[PDB]
């Protein structure tokens, strides 16, 4: 009475069924391979908010690669962030940018776990760099959590931050 | 007489046909698109056993970010390791882990090559970085291979290790 | 009249319906998972050709980690290289190189943009490091673009070339 089906990813049409693909993430060259769609570099400035730590804010230079469903930030300040604490909570809202936003927003998969933060920066005269830590807490939302080098109030500069996130 | 059937990943139930997918590398958002397995971040101490230029064994702190079928390891050594030769080979086996341990053995496919590996110490008060490389050598048990910045018996710290594997 | 049919990746062979798959990019074991190729690690020489901002050469000792569809550079000059501007354009071209040069090639989609580079090297004994980004500008040639440290004529050593693409 009732015959055969297909469930997407798979679908039909007059009779032809087929693989849905998501081009950033996968294509058919005869076969399943990955992604075709075009990579693109953007930059624009980001500014990040102090969060605990620092009520400050900061200019970054950012560059995002999109690359597939992989987005790499490569990021730095201009200016100076002041600091109150020993470890800093610094804030990158989607809002806070000057465009495809879409492959700035981490998969929900990815959202689940704080993630790898490579950060340094110069504090009166020293270079420091830490291993970081980031977590996404809306999907337009993220913060990075590292320490600032000594105590109490003070300004750090030349900020790098690089990270990536799975789209 | 005989119609018509479908291989794997392709099934079907009740003459419904699927995709059969590993949530840790795909999904389906209406088309193919990549994993929607929850990433973790764990943390945990793995004691690293010198195999070859060294019988001494380190405390290293490990952090495993697994996200899809991606885990990148960010390592740090608490004490010091005993080197006798001017190389060392230092291996990491999952026993001496203190948890789906899955997601910490590399594909079949991985295995096959050596693996970039970044590793710097410090020795006697001079810091030491050096591009280095792993090997599985069954898919429990990875060795990494590096030089130990100098001759005979001596004393390293601050060992850091950053690598990754496809599981 | 006319029933049904199925599109690539999907294909049939003796009323079997199948997916066709990547082996680089996936495979399936019961499900569709991640790649079951073999990685490999090729070393091999590669002679760098400058092209604006030089007209020198230099050999570097190349890594290709080539693991599923991404493939990772870690490279090394030897000898010195003459540079002549403050930036300097770097080309590698697969016939400069002395195995499947295939997984050697970016993805169409990836050679879309601009990707990131990092580069350093030593002038007159001080070291730098620099975020480079480097641009195929056709399948089998790219050029990577940094600055040298300074003005007019010198030679920098010790160059240093870490990348990755999506082939």
């Amino acid at each position: 009475s009732h015959g055969l089906s297909f469930s997407p990813p798979l679908s039909v049409a007059d009779g032809v069924v087929s693989l849905d693909m998501d081009p950033y993430f996968c294509s058919q060259r005869v076969s399943l391979t990955s992604y075709s769609a075009e990579a693109q570099l953007m930059q624009f400035r980001w500014m990040a908010r102090g969060t605990n730590g620092s009520s400050d804010t900061i200019d970054m230079t950012v560059n995002a690669h999109c690359h597939g469903r992989r987005t790499d930030y490569m990021m730095s300040s201009t200016g100076n962030l002041t600091v109150t604490s020993n470890v800093v909570l610094l804030t990158f809202d989607l809002s806070d940018i000057t465009s495809d936003l879409a492959r700035l927003v981490p998969s929900a998969g990815f959202q689940a776990a704080s993630f790898p933060v490579d950060v340094s920066f110069t504090r009166d005269s020293a270079t420091h760099a830490y291993q970081a830590y980031g977590v996404y807490s809306s999907s337009r939302v993220f913060t990075i959590t590292f320490p600032t080098g000594g105590d109490g109030t003070a300004n750090i500069r030349s900020l790098t931050v690089r990270t990536g996130i799975d789209t």
